[PDB]
């Protein structure tokens, strides 16, 4: 059989997995041959409610997880058709480091392999011409052996040709706490976008997803109660200042200014994540 054909009828709901604004992420047998054991998978559905607009967007992405291929992006395996498609991609029995930091002790060597794993993931979706929009802890996922996969493309998009950056407008639905100013400001999400998301993600590796510390408490903390283009506009009046997120609880200096280099207001001044590599096996290399 076809290894990329999953009939609903052989699909068995365990529990759901994760939820966004437009998805559904859920856990599923599938055993054909009703073998007892069968094989453990991950389905994303589109929710009730998505226009033609986010229906189109849904098939996009599909189609880019389709394409990818690298040890620290979550495979895809397949779809489930019904009349709505379901994306099947494998189960990575560890979870999202949003859900395994706050309860797992994970050194500071630990934290900065997985930061490392994140940034060569990212390398690699740049090097296939294609921004993420939504890199933040809770899509990076932890595999046997806890190696990390890059887990979730909802937002990712194709950057056109021989450019830069991808137009992508209004949302204050978006991971907006993850988001540089030009993208805030000019709606413009460079490839240097992703690395001011990936300084965030790693913020968030050194405070453990401590949602006392998390980016929404921070940031809410400073602009207060805010929706919408309201939140977009009160964060880059915020950013272009030079405000930044603390130095998290027992965070080395050094580690820090790694976060703030990916921070520069001047997406251009940012490092790559082809640079970013190197960079974080060296500080992986000195503690411990
Ligand atoms: O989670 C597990 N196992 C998985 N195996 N395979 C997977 C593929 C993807 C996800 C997944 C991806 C992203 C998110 N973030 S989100 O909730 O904010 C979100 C954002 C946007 C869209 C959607 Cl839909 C969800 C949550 C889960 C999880 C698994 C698991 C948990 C414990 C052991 O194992």
């Amino acid at each position: 059989s076809d290894p990329t054909v999953f009939h609903k009828r052989y699909l068995k709901k365990i529990r759901d997995l994760g939820e966004g604004h437009f998805g559904k992420v859920s856990l599923y047998c599938y055993d054909p041959t009703n073998d007892g054991t069968g094989e453990m998978v991950a389905v994303k559905a589109l929710k009730e409610g998505c226009g033609p607009q986010l229906r189109s967007g849904w098939q996009r992405e599909i189609e880019i997880l389709r394409t990818l291929y690298h040890e620290h992006i979550v495979k895809y395996k397949g779809c489930c058709e019904d009349k709505s498609v379901q994306l099947v991609m494998e189960y990575v029995p560890l979870g999202s480091l949003r859900d395994y930091l706050p309860r797992h002790c994970v050194g500071l060597a630990q934290l900065l392999l997985f930061a490392q794993q994140i940034c060569e993931g990212m390398a690699y979706l740049h090097a296939q011409h294609y921004i993420h929009r939504a890199l933040a802890a809770r899509n990076v996922l932890l595999d046997n052996d806890r190696l990390v996969k890059i887990g979730d493309f909802g937002l990712a998009k194709a950057v056109p040709e021989g450019h830069e950056y991808y137009r992508v407008r209004e949302d204050g639905d978006s991971p907006v706490f993850w988001y540089a100013p030009e993208c805030l400001k000019e709606c413009k999400f460079y490839y240097a976008s992703d690395v001011w998301s990936f300084g965030v993600t790693l913020y968030e590796l050194l405070t453990y997803c401590d949602s006392n510390q998390s980016p929404h408490t921070k940031f809410t903390e400073l602009i207060g109660h805010t929706q919408g283009q309201m939140t977009v506009l009160r964060l880059t009046e915020l950013l272009e200042r030079g405000e930044r997120l603390p130095r998290p609880d027992r965070c080395p200096c050094e580690i820090y200014h790694l976060m703030k280099n990916c921070w520069e207001t001047e997406a251009s001044f940012r490092p790559t994540f082809q640079n970013l590599v190197p960079i974080l096996q060296t500080a992986q290399e000195k503690y411990q």
